[PDB]
């Protein structure tokens, strides 16, 4: 029962916000986990899908793009659907509204760890 989370741009994948790790998570998955992340995000154009759900066994992967930034979840297959949706939709609206205008032109990786916090507070609702 978790919710992987990291907001990368699409234009050259630089993270942007994220909150990965888990309650003990293992060193193994977590990196699978987030290179697998980086392959989607290197991948990620214009003739990409705005919304999409990937399948990866015990795990899935779910994002939206919105804005030139992609929302990614990787969460248990059992999750449901409809719901890692909605808490993507939750985490656009809150950051495109409080970073939309600087999200474009920032060079560092992770300039939003600010918004960290949203997310944690933004997950406990979901899970």
């Amino acid at each position: 029962s978790v919710l992987l989370t990291m907001i990368a741009r699409v234009a050259d994948g630089l993270p942007l916000a994220a909150s990965m790790q888990e309650d003990e998570q293992s060193g193994r998955d977590l990196q699978q986990y987030q290179s697998q992340a980086k392959q989607l995000f290197r991948k990620l154009n214009e003739q990409s899908p705005t919304r999409c759900t990937l399948e990866a066994g015990a795990m899935t992967f779910h994002y939206i793009i919105e804005q030139g930034v992609c929302y990614l979840v990787l969460c248990e297959a059992a999750f449901p659907k409809k719901l890692a949706f909605a808490y993507l939709e939750d985490l656009h609206s809150e950051f495109d509204e409080q970073h939309g205008k600087k999200v474009p032109t920032v060079s560092r990786p992770y300039s939003f760890i600010e918004f960290d916090t949203f997310i944690q507070k933004t997950k406990k609702l979901y899970i």
